[PDB]
Parts: C-alpha cells; sequence; structure tokens
C-alpha cells in the first residue's frame, strides 16, 4: 500500500508535479527523464533534496573513522592539507572524518564543503557544531565547485543521485525512454528515438534482448570530468553502489537499476510523490573510471567497499573495543558487519579513487585492487 502524504506534503507535490506537466505539454509532450529526475529532486523549494541523503548514516563514525586512514595517506602523498566534500547529507560523515583525521595528527587548513542548492548547509552546520565543536570554526560552504583543488575530495553516495537518462531496446535499436502525460494527466514513461542518432552507437555494445531497459549517467560522468579537471595535485574518492559495465549492463538485469524509495520503502515507480521520494540508480563505475582518466587524472584504485575498508584497518578500529564490554562491542560490531558483508553494503558498494601528484599505492587499495575489470 501507498500511504498518502499529510496536507503541506502534498500540496508540495501537487505544485512540483503541476510544474513538470505543463513543462512537458510545453515541450510537446515529452521531456527525457534526466529533466524529469533534475526536477523533482533538485527543484529550487519544492524538490526532494532542495526543500535519506546516505543509506545508513548510522554507520558514520565507524565509516568516517577507517576512511580517515587513506586520505592521511592521501594528504601525505601529494602534500596537501584540505578536504572538499561534494553534496555532504546532514555533515555526519564531515563531523566523522574531520574529528578522525585530527585525531590522527592531521589538521587541515580546510574542510570545504559543495552545497549547490544552499539547502543543505543549515543542518550540516547544525551537525558539525555538535559533533565536532572547535573544528566546526575549519569549515567552509562553497556554492560551486572551485577551478582549481589541491587536497582530498570525498563523493559518498553522491552519483547515484545525479540524473539518469533511461534507455530501451526496440527491435528498431535503442532509442531514449522520456516521460510523457497521459489522456487522464498521469505521468508516463514513453519512449522515442534518440535526437543524435549518434548516442544509439555507445548502446551497441550492450548484450540485450528487445525489452532490456536500463541508465546512462551523462550527467556523473560530467561531474567526474569537472572535478578531475578540477584537481591540480591530490585525490578524490567516491564511495557508491555498482558496477563495472559488463556487470552493470548484464544479459539479465533487463529493468536496470532504477530505484525509489518512498517513506523508506523501495519501489520502482518514479512519478510515485513528486518530491517527496528519492529517485537513485547505481553508478556504472567503468563509465566513471574513464571519465576520470580522460580528465587527464590517474586511477589510484578500485574495489569494493568491504575490500577497502578491510585494507584500511576497520578490524583494527573494532578491536580498539573490548569484547567483555558489550554495551559498546555489539553495536560496533553489528557496524562493521553492515558494511563489510557481501550481504549487506560489503560488496555492493564500491570505492573509486583519482589521483595527480601521487605516486605509489595507498595501502586502502593494495590488496584486492580490481581496477583491471573496468
Amino acid at each position: 500500500s501507498l500511504p498518502v502524504p499529510g496536507p503541506d506534503a502534498l500540496a508540495q507535490s501537487e505544485a512540483l508535479a503541476a510544474s513538470l506537466r505543463a513543462e512537458i505539454a510545453s515541450a510537446g509532450g515529452w521531456i527525457p527523464f534526466s529533466r524529469y529526475m533534475e526536477r523533482v529532486l533538485y527543484a529550487p523549494g519544492m524538490g526532494y533534496y532542495s526543500g535519506d541523503f546516505v543509506t545508513a548514516p548510522e554507520l558514520s563514525p565507524l565509516f568516517a573513522q577507517t576512511l580517515a586512514r587513506p586520505v592521511a595517506q592521501a594528504l601525505d602523498a601529494s602534500g596537501t592539507r584540505r578536504v572538499m566534500e561534494f553534496g555532504a547529507g546532514t555533515g555526519k560523515l564531515a563531523a566523522g572524518l574531520l574529528t578522525a583525521l585530527a585525531a590522527l595528527g592531521v589538521e587541515l587548513d580546510e574542510y570545504a564543503i559543495v552545497d549547490l542548492s544552499g539547502e543543505l548547509r543549515a543542518r550540516q552546520r547544525e551537525t558539525l557544531g555538535a559533533q565536532a565543536p572547535g573544528l566546526a570554526a575549519r569549515v567552509r560552504w562553497l556554492d560551486a565547485l572551485p577551478e582549481r583543488f589541491e587536497g582530498v575530495v570525498v563523493g559518498n553516495e553522491v552519483l547515484d543521485a545525479m540524473p539518469v537518462r533511461l534507455v530501451a531496446k526496440q527491435a528498431r535499436g535503442w532509442c531514449e525512454r522520456g516521460v510523457s502525460i497521459d489522456d487522464a494527466g498521469a505521468f508516463v514513461f514513453a519512449d522515442r528515438p534518440f535526437a543524435r542518432a549518434e548516442e544509439a552507437a555507445r548502446l551497441a555494445g550492450i548484450d540485450a534482448d528487445e525489452g532490456y531497459v536500463t541508465e546512462t549517467h551523462d550527467a556523473a560522468v560530467a561531474f567526474v570530468r569537472t572535478v578531475c579537471a578540477m584537481l591540480a595535485r591530490g585525490a578524490a574518492f567516491f564511495i557508491d553502489y555498482g558496477f563495472p559495465s559488463h556487470e552493470y549492463y548484464h544479459r539479465q538485469r533487463a529493468q536496470g537499476t532504477l530505484m525509489c524509495h518512498y517513506r523508506h520503502r523501495a519501489h520502482g515507480d518514479p512519478f510515485v510523490y513528486p518530491g517527496l521520494q528519492d529517485i537513485t540508480a547505481h553508478v556504472e563505475f567503468s563509465a566513471i573510471h574513464e571519465a576520470g582518466v580522460g580528465a587527464g587524472a590517474d586511477l589510484l584504485g578500485y574495489t569494493s567497499q568491504a575490500r577497502f575498508l578491510l585494507n584500511a584497518g576497520i578490524t583494527d578500529v573494532l578491536a580498539e573495543i573490548d569484547p567483555s564490554d558489550a554495551q559498546h562491542f555489539l553495536p560496533a560490531a553489528n557496524a562493521v558487519q553492515k558494511l563489510i558483508s557481501e550481504a549487506e553494503m560489503g560488496e555492493l558498494f564500491k570505492v573509486i579513487a583519482f589521483s595527480r601528484g601521487i605516486d605509489g599505492a595507498l595501502d586502502a587499495f593494495a590488496r584486492g585492487d580490481r581496477s583491471h575489470t573496468l
């Protein structure tokens, strides 16, 4: 069943929906899914994110403590002293990473948060004041990526929320799946030939039978190019759920990876209550790899979150807590298992990193690197 929102949320969703229906009609009855997704997620005031930013916020402490190790190693190796986080959710990772780095002897000249909409920083500032008092003063917020950056960039579950286009395999070949309105005014998917017939060529490599529907990630690719061109020295880590291309576009993944979350219920329909639910797609890491190295950065590593966290010392972090102290040990052990178990986040989530001015390997990627599978 599908719970009905309260009056105020419903009014918001209805206004957002009416604005999208009006846009679709004005455009001749069809818009790409990227445009739909951009508006329902990011419309000022009414979009989902712009008026549940990570999968498991309660894992942020142990996660940040562990991530701090390769972050510090990348700072040392590149001779840099700044971190920049894109998005940043409610600021739990920033508070954790700031605190953990400082505890390990690493002070930053600045921890920059990129909050394009302006809408996330108030809660982030509150979280930092509460959880990292006296490191909070090192945090600055940016309205856009700068032209140049020296330090370590962190993008945790941000690639998955960037707009995707949908593509569908017809007998006649690939086409674009966009959004139309039906005769009752409801949003409907609608398939149309590509404007740029060129854009079907990139899909030829997919082992897809007729009826296959999947996502392309132009916006994420554009973002990674921009980050890697900006990065002058240092590293950029992206943490997200997804797969290299062979697996992403596997013959059997014929409904793709699009998933929506409404009142923490996972389901496939992005036309449910516009503005009141999340819409995400998994990340296609081969294209992300090409994006970053094509901008001239080195690939620093690619592996599963489990392997990255294990390599980075998560079990050592856990082992600081004594097992007889059950009050602390069991929650910590359960957190670690959620982070690293194949059945939980450990395999599905991946870490990819790019670098400039880092020679050699990070310990976090030195065993079990998967770059050769990209």
